[PDB]
């Protein structure tokens, strides 16, 4: 999920 890779 944006910012978050994953």
């Amino acid at each position: 999920v944006f910012p978050i890779p994953x």
